[PDB]
């Protein structure tokens, strides 16, 4: 069977990476766990989702530490929001970023924000172009399939 070829392995050890790594938890786990309805694609769909919600927030919050005077009130939602909306697939590195803002917004510290707005770029990106890779092999696999 091709269950040891290098496109199942090359998966399988770039997801273990990405967890050993802490780019995923469980919840990542949990979204892609066996179900008798849906298929792979079902992280996909999630995953395009949240991307698509990330993107839109992230430009937000980079509008918004342009403004003057900042609105860290504002600054400190769009960081909850993440964090929840992180959670909700298991990208944890993001998530733990977005919970570092509070701090820097109660003492309406923009070089603090700044730092944390950096970071979850950072983060944002590394974690979508790992998850692209992840999605791009479980494809190929899926095309040799057929069928």
């Amino acid at each position: 069977s091709n269950a040891m070829d290098h496109l199942h392995r090359k998966l399988r050890d770039h997801e273990a990476a990405m967890f050993q790594q802490g780019y995923l938890d469980d919840q990542f786990s949990q979204l892609q766990k066996l179900q008798d309805d849906t298929s792979p694609d079902f992280v996909i769909e999630v995953m395009t989702m949240f991307f698509d919600d990330s993107e839109k927030l992230l430009n937000n919050m980079s509008r918004a530490l342009e403004q003057v005077p900042v609105n860290f009130k504002q600054i400190d939602a769009h960081a909850h929001q993440q964090k929840g909306s992180s959670a909700s697939v298991g990208a944890a590195r993001v998530k733990n970023v977005c919970g570092t803002f509070r701090n820097f917004c109660e003492a309406q510290n923009l070089e603090g924000c700044v730092r944390c707005l950096q970071q979850l770029q950072q983060e944002y990106s590394l974690l979508k172009n790992n998850l692209k890779y992840l999605f791009k092999l479980q494809q190929e696999i899926k095309t040799a399939g057929r069928s």
